[PDB]
C-alpha cells in the first residue's frame, strides 16, 4: 500500500480505481527481470477523494509470483545507482487520463509518503532447539524429544526482522496428542492421592518478546479435534525492544514428567494393597511432536520529506523521455518535490557533440530546405524574437 | 574445580534399598530423586587493564 | 571435574581485574531437600546444607 500526500487539493471530482488503471502502469524488479502485466493491476481500495490531498495506490502479488529482488544492471537492463528493489510507475500519455494526471502533478508539491507492507502464509523459516537446528518439512519436536523445565523453542525469519515490523505471529499443529491431556496423567499423584496435573493451566510458557495472547497456556482448543498453538506479538511503535535478539522465543514453565514414569510404574506394580490393573498403570509421558508451522507479519515506514532529524530512508528518481534524474537520496530533506519532471509548452532540439574539448571552437553548418515552411500562420517571430540556445552542465541547462 | 560430587554414583544403591525394604511400605516421598547435573547458560565476561 | 573460561584478548594485556557471571536452568526448588533420601549411618543426610 502506497500513500501520497500533497500541499494542494488534487481534484473537485474524485477518481475510481478503474480511472487510475487507465492513467498509469506499475512494474517491479524481480528474480527474472521486471514483473509486469496483469499481476500489477491496481486494486479496488485505491483512488482519489476530490477534496483530499491524498492519493492511494494498492497492489498485490500471488504466492505463485517471482520474488521481488534488489536492482541489478545485468538483469533489469538499466543504469541506476540503486542497491534496493525498484518500483516504477509510468503515465499512459497515449490516453487523456494519463496526460491529465501528469499535468495535475506538475505544480502540486509532494510532502509525505507512507509505505505499508503486509505478508502472510510464510513457510521458509528457521527453527531451533536447545539441541540444534530443526527440519520444518518433517514433524519435529519443539522443546526436544524429552522436554524438561526451562527448555525452549525458537523461530527466526531475517526478512521480517530487518524491517520496521509492527506485528508478527505464527501457528502450529500437534500430531499424536491424547484425547485428554489431563486424564492422561491421572496415575501421577502426590500426598493424599492428589493429581500433579489438575487442569490445562499446568502446561504453560514464557514469551520473551512479550506475547499479546490472553494467557500463557501452551495448547488452545482446536475448533475441530485436538490442539494447535497460537502466538501473537505486537511492537507498539515498530521499534524492537533493546536487548532482545530478533527471534521469537518460547520457554516451558513445567516439564511433562518424563523423569517420574519409572517411579510411578514401579510403585503400582509392587503394591501389596491392590491388584494392579491396566487402568492403574501410568501412561507414557507425552512429547509434543508438531508440524505445519506458518508465519505472517506487517511492517510500516513513513517519510516527511521536509523534516530534519528523521530517517527519510527512501530514494526518488524521475523518468524522462531520454534518460533519468536522481531527485532525493536517503537522509535528505527538501521543501519542494514533485512526482514528475516539468515540461512547459513548446519545442526542443538536442544536439550531441563528440570528441570536443572544453575550450575549443565549433563551427556548424545548418542546411535548410528554404521555403519549406507553413505560409498560413500568424505567429511568426515578429519584432526581435528569436530561437534560444543553452548548454548542459551537471544535469542543468545553462545560458551561454 | 569441584570439591564434592553430585552423588550420581549412589542413585541405584539408594533406590534399591527403599524398594526392597521389609520394614516400610515404599511411597513416592521415600524414593530418591535423580541427582542434579548443573546445566547453565548466558555466560558474561568483563575486565580492566592498566 | 572442572570448568575453564578463556579469552586471549584480555589475557595478553596487563589485566588488573577480571570476572564472570552465569545462570542455571532447571535447578530444583531446594537443592538440600532434593537429596533428603540420601543418608548414612543413623539416617544422617549426606547434604546437610549448601
Amino acid at each position: 500500500i502506497l500513500e501520497f500526500t500533497f500541499n494542494k487539493p488534487i481534484l473537485p471530482n474524485g477518481e475510481d480505481y478503474t480511472a487510475l488503471n487507465k492513467a498509469m502502469s506499475i512494474e517491479l524488479t524481480g528474480e527474472k527481470g521486471w514483473i509486469a502485466g496483469l499481476p500489477m493491476t491496481l486494486k479496488s481500495d485505491s483512488g482519489i477523494n476530490s477534496g483530499s490531498k491524498k492519493m492511494k495506490l494498492s497492489l498485490t502479488l500471488d504466492s505463485e509470483q517471482p520474488a521481488v529482488v534488489p536492482y541489478q544492471t545485468e538483469l533489469h537492463e538499466g543504469s541506476y545507482e540503486v542497491d534496493e528493489p525498484l518500483l516504477r510507475v509510468l503515465f499512459k500519455t497515449n490516453e487523456k487520463e494519463g496526460y491529465n494526471l501528469y499535468r495535475l502533478f506538475n505544480e502540486n508539491v509532494l510532502t509525505d509518503l507512507k509505505i505499508t507492507v503486509e505478508v502472510s502464509d510464510i513457510t521458509s523459516v528457521q527453527l531451533e532447539n536447545d539441541l540444534g537446528v530443526l527440519n520444518p518439512q518433517k514433524p519435529f519436536f519443539p522443546f526436544g524429544p524429552r522436554p524438561i523445565k526451562g527448555s525452549s523453542f525458537i523461530v527466526k525469519y531475517p526478512e521480517a526482522m530487518e524491517k520496521p515490523v509492527t506485528a508478527i505471529s505464527y501457528q502450529m499443529d500437534y500430531l499424536n496428542l491424547p484425547e485428554n491431556l489431563v486424564n492422561h496423567y491421572s496415575a501421577y499423584t502426590i500426598g493424599d492421592d492428589e493429581p500433579l496435573v489438575s487442569d490445562m493451566d499446568y502446561f504453560s510458557v514464557k514469551s520473551f518478546p512479550k506475547s499479546s495472547n490472553d494467557s500463557d497456556q501452551l495448547f488452545s482448543e482446536k475448533s475441530g479435534g485436538g490442539y494447535e498453538s497460537d502466538f501473537e506479538f505486537q511492537i507498539e511503535n515498530g521499534v524492537w525492544e533493546s536487548g532482545l535478539k530478533k527471534e521469537l522465543k518460547i520457554s516451558l514453565e513445567r516439564s511433562f514428567l518424563h523423569e517420574k514414569y519409572a517411579h510411578y510404574f514401579t510403585l503400582v506394580a509392587i503394591s501389596k494393597d491392590t491388584d494392579p490393573t491396566i487402568e492403574l498403570l501410568p501412561n507414557e509421558p507425552y512429547a509434543p511432536l508438531a508440524e505445519n508451522l506458518v508465519l505472517g507479519y506487517t511492517a510500516i515506514s513513513s517519510i516527511d520529506f521536509s523534516s530534519s532529524s528523521s530517517e527519510n530512508q527512501v530514494s526518488l528518481i524521475h523518468e524522462m523521455p531520454f534518460g533519468f534524474q536522481q531527485v532525493f537520496t536517503p537522509g535528505d530533506t527538501d521543501n519542494s518535490l514533485y512526482l514528475v519532471p516539468d515540461y512547459c509548452h513548446g519545442g526542443e532540439l538536442y544536439i550531441g557533440l563528440e570528441n570536443g574539448k572544453n575550450l575549443q571552437q565549433v563551427t556548424l553548418l545548418l542546411q535548410f530546405l528554404e521555403g519549406s515552411e507553413n505560409p498560413d500562420i500568424t505567429d511568426i517571430f515578429t519584432g526581435n524574437q528569436k530561437i534560444k540556445w543553452q548548454y548542459l552542465s551537471q544535469n542543468q541547462w545553462q545560458d551561454f
